């Protein structure tokens, strides 16, 4: 639809920036209103920066996946600068929160509750038959209520013929990522669940850096070993092994996200 057609095209005279949360390359993030009242979270694009239609497939897709556990699109602004208005979540992502007087009083039970809605998240991204290709707690966003949800789909694709292959050249985070989608480029749902392995590690160590002391080298050196993960710092024995699943060898191996969340609510409740 064009936009002054699309339901999510509103004027730019409805937004109000009021807080910047974020300056980058590409362009910056705002705390806002939207009409005077509701709190939003505005994403702009620095002119020139980049694809304005690049910029824009990141909303496009968020169109398609709408869920309570993901981070909701409020709409756009289609005219330069472009906007990209979406749902405030007041406690910021997850890796962050964790680390605030807030995070660190949690108990390890409320550590489960967290992982299992992310896990809820991914379930309903599964089913719709779309990949994530960047779960870490920095894409979590958390709630004024204490609750999670999946955010940043710049790089979420949907998928007809089981896995998209990415370029040539392009390079992902070594130590969120599956071996297959290092190794040769190919994303499947079973990629994002190897990442939520890395996930648990972070939530359980409130946001620190997945595989202490170690080089991406000697990450990509100890894996192709056997090896995974050390055991983190204080983890239970049960979400560990939990973390192995999503880190099994053979990508059909690794557990669905619907199996993950049913798991982390039993360890949730018996808690
Ligand atoms: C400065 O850190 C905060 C971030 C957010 N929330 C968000 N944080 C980041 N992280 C940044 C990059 C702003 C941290 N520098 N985002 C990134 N994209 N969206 C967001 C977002 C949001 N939608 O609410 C909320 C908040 O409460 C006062 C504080």
């Amino acid at each position: 639809k064009p936009w002054w057609e699309d339901e999510w095209e509103v004027p730019r005279e409805t937004l109000k920036l009021v807080e910047r949360l974020g300056a980058g390359q590409f362009g910056e993030v705002w705390m806002g209103y939207y009409n005077g009242h509701t709190k939003v979270a505005v994403k702009s694009l620095k002119q020139g920066s980049m694809s304005p239609d690049a910029f824009l497939a990141e909303a496009n897709l968020m169109k398609q996946l709408q869920h309570q556990r993901l981070v909701r699109l409020y709409a756009v602004v289609t005219q330069e600068p472009i906007y990209i208005i979406t749902e405030y979540m007041e406690n910021g992502s997850l890796v962050d929160f964790l680390k605030t007087p807030s995070g660190i009083k949690l108990t390890i039970n409320k550590l489960l509750d967290m992982a299992a809605q992310i896990a809820e998240g991914m379930a309903f991204i599964e089913e719709r038959n779309y990949i994530h290709r960047d779960l870490r707690a920095a894409n979590i966003l958390v709630s004024d209520t204490l609750s999670c949800k999946i955010a940043d789909f710049g790089l979420a694709r949907l998928i007809e013929d089981n896995e998209y292959t990415a370029r040539e050249g392009a390079k992902f985070p070594i130590k969120w990522t599956a071996p297959e989608a290092i190794n040769y480029g190919t994303f499947t749902i079973k990629s994002d669940v190897w990442s939520f392995g890395i996930l648990l590690t972070e939530i359980v160590t409130h946001g620190r850096i997945p595989y202490p002391g170690m080089t991406n080298p000697e990450v990509i050196q100890n894996l192709e070993r056997g090896y995974r993960m050390v055991r983190p710092d204080n983890c239970p024995e049960e979400l560990y092994q939990l973390m192995r699943l999503c880190w099994k060898e053979r990508p059909e191996d690794r557990p669905t996200f619907d199996y993950l969340r049913s798991v982390l609510e039993d360890f949730f409740t018996a808690t």
